[PDB]
């Protein structure tokens, strides 16, 4: 089997991407944030505290003939940005782009933090990291991908995120028309539960490539590119007037600037992030200070190849017995 679904930016900045997902019988379609940095499929639901729902579409398990309470199971998750959610668990039929999993754990939110409430466009998350990170207790549950894997034509999914445009998540096949040149594959460590890999270095603009190992995760659920302070300082030093602002919470730059590109290494290959991808616009409406899309990972504890980086590539998440990651230009 295979599946193919379009993923759409939630706003003009590509802050996140939503992908329609069919849950239950008859289908209830919710728009979920596919997140290769976590491993829970959770949704706004008929059980979510009413004051914490503001415009989201909810899953109502009582209206699904295939929903079953997973008795005794609870979940609770905290994300890197400080947001969180928790609740109980149902199993139900879940389909993405024509690919159907029966008996999928659908984590029903009883509580969500304010950032989720305030984002009316995201009806939940669909985790695509390794199932060892799944938070369901006392019986850990498998991700949608883990459940689908054996049925897939090939045990892979791909992320093809758009810049200010829709893109695609495919399951079970590699669309050889969706990228240019060849795909370069690189080793993955699953020790922390993430799609963790080591970039071979970077360049700023037309500058020379610096060969240096940068361990980080491929995370579709993180907006920006978070790299070591040395790398980030080297980038922003090429933008006149750019500075790190503790009050704003990162590097800012004059909105009048033209940003240089940023290149990262995948083995001997190179992925170029155009300068425009690094512009996250005014810090507040009407400001001439703009927020940067490359930020320091210092104090996160991990480097994160978020959407800013991934949307410059066609990315293969290879879930073979020994997982790997592939990157191509597009």
């Amino acid at each position: 089997s295979t599946g193919s679904a379009t993923t759409t930016p939630i706003d003009s900045l590509d802050d996140a991407y939503i992908t329609p997902v069919q849950i239950g019988t008859p289908a209830q379609t919710l728009n979920l944030d596919f997140d290769t940095g976590s491993s829970d499929l959770w949704v706004f639901s008929s059980e979510t505290t009413a004051s914490e729902v503001d415009g989201q579409t909810i899953y109502t398990p009582s209206k699904s003939t295939t929903a079953k309470l997973l008795s005794g199971a609870t979940w609770s998750i905290s994300y890197g940005d400080g947001s969180s959610s928790s609740g109980d668990v149902y199993t139900d039929t879940v389909s993405v782009g024509g690919l159907t999993v029966t008996g999928q754990a659908v984590e029903s939110a009883k509580k969500v933090s304010s950032s989720f409430t305030e984002d009316s466009t995201i009806d939940g998350l669909l985790g695509l990291a390794f199932s060892t990170l799944n938070t369901v207790s006392p019986t850990q549950q498998k991700t949608f991908f883990d459940n689908a894997k054996a049925s897939l034509d090939s045990p892979v999914f791909t992320a093809d995120l758009g810049y200010h445009a829709p893109g695609t998540y495919n399951f079970g096949f590699i669309d050889t028309t969706a990228y240019t040149g060849s795909i370069t594959y690189t080793a993955v460590s699953t020790k922390q539960g993430f799609w963790e890999w080591t970039s071979t270095g970077y360049a700023v603009g037309s500058g020379t490539f610096k060969s240096t190992s940068i361990d980080g995760i491929a995370d579709t659920g993180t907006t920006l590119l978070y790299l070591p302070a040395t790398v980030v300082s080297a980038y922003w030093a090429q933008v006149s007037g750019a500075k790190s602002s503790s009050s704003v919470g990162g590097y800012v730059f004059p909105c009048s600037a033209t940003l240089p590109s940023f290149t990262f290494g995948v083995g001997s290959a190179r992925i170029v992030i155009p300068g425009d991808y690094i512009d996250f616009g005014p810090i507040s409406t009407g400001s001439s200070s703009c927020f940067g899309g490359i930020q320091s990972s210092a104090g996160i504890g991990i480097n994160i190849f978020g959407d800013v980086a991934l949307k410059a590539a066609f990315v293969v998440f290879n879930g073979a017995t020994t997982p790997t990651l592939g990157f191509a230009s597009k």
